[PDB]
């Protein structure tokens, strides 16, 4: 039950270390203790301004014998301002140089959206996506070996179908928002059908982010199978992703809660209580209103998402 199978062959583990505002000075006890406890999957990317420290983590856990390289399944993410096709290769080269490895296990496209190199999130500086040009680099980085799997994020299923149709490696994920409040049930089939594996970010709803106003753990359904189950929200969050066969996410910096995150495998959500997820009103909490905009490819959220509901 603690991994899911890639198109490419390779086992991601269910579980990973999220690392989205885990800051420099508490990011590498978090990642050294989520690992000494069994995690085996650390998701990271360069635009999260940590990674030199998860390097340090990283390093010590191999120093101390906790793990070997080979254990761990390490995702970072091209920014949106390196989709140059040229910039590809560059962008993957820091991110190994940072965490202090020689290959990925996952190298994704952090958006469908791109930015001229080098400058801010700002509208004038707003370039047309060229997705088949940049995967084309992704391929190479695959062909590599210094991406052992490349994948995608935040992309629709009609923009992942409109990639699988021109890609030499298929995208081996499609990491998207996905929890009970938002459970992406179009894209689960899609994936499902395409062999590309869909890993949940934000799988507790992101409560630490007041811009997402994420409410997942607060969800009667959730609470009430909780208490009927004797695990908590989080737990009955995590174990319904990882049913639905997806990978989960969740980031933490405190041991207590690292620790029962991971406890999502020995427990199921009986049946009868799956059909409760009926209940729970649906809203994507990661909406993108930055990059949707009269400068934007995405004049809509529509265009941005495909519609999906
Ligand atoms: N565009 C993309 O591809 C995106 C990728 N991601 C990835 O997904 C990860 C997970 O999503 P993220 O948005 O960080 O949010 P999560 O849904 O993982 O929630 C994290 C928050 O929940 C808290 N928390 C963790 N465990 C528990 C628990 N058992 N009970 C209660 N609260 C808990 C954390 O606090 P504490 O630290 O105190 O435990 C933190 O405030 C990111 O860190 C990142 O790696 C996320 C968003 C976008």
């Amino acid at each position: 039950a603690r991994h899911f199978v890639l198109n490419t062959g390779a086992k991601i583990p269910s579980v990973g270390l999220g690392t989205w505002q885990s800051d420099p000075g508490v990011v590498g006890d978090a990642v050294y203790t989520a690992v000494k406890a069994g995690y085996r999957h650390i998701d990271c990317a360069k635009v999260y301004g940590n990674e030199k420290e998860i390097g340090l983590a990283l390093k010590k856990l191999f120093e101390e014998g906790v793990v070997k390289r080979e254990d761990l399944f390490i995702t970072s993410k091209l920014w949106n301002d390196r989709h140059a096709p040229e910039d590809v290769p560059e962008a993957l080269n820091e991110s190994l140089t940072d965490l202090q490895l020689d290959y990925l296990d996952l190298y994704l496209i952090h958006w469908p959206f791109r930015v001229k190199k080098g400058t801010n999130t700002s509208p004038e500086n707003f370039i047309t996506p060229d997705i088949p040009a940049t995967w084309g680099a992704m391929e190479k980085c695959y062909d590599a070996g210094k991406a052992r799997a490349i994948g995608v994020s935040n992309f629709s299923s009609k923009k992942l179908g409109d990639l699988l149709a021109v890609a030499r490696v298929h995208p081996a994920v499609d990491q998207v928002e996905c929890h009970p409040g938002w459970q992406q049930t179009k894209l689960h089939n899609f994936c499902q059908s395409t062999g590309v594996h869909l890993t949940a970010y934000s799988p507790l709803g992101s409560p630490g982010t007041t811009w997402m106003n994420g409410n997942v753990l607060k969800e009667p359904v959730i609470i009430s199978i909780a208490e009927k189950l004797g695990k908590t929200p989080a737990q009955v969050a995590l174990r319904w992703n990882i049913q639905m066969g997806h990978s989960v996410l969740p980031k933490s910096t405190n041991e207590e809660r690292i620790k029962q995150n991971l406890d999502v495998y020995d427990w199921s959500i009986p049946d009868d209580l799956l059909a409760k997820f009926s209940e729970i009103k649906q809203a994507r909490l990661l909406r993108g209103n930055d990059i949707v905009n009269p400068q934007s490819v995405y004049k809509t959220h529509e265009e941005l998402w495909d519609g999906e509901l």
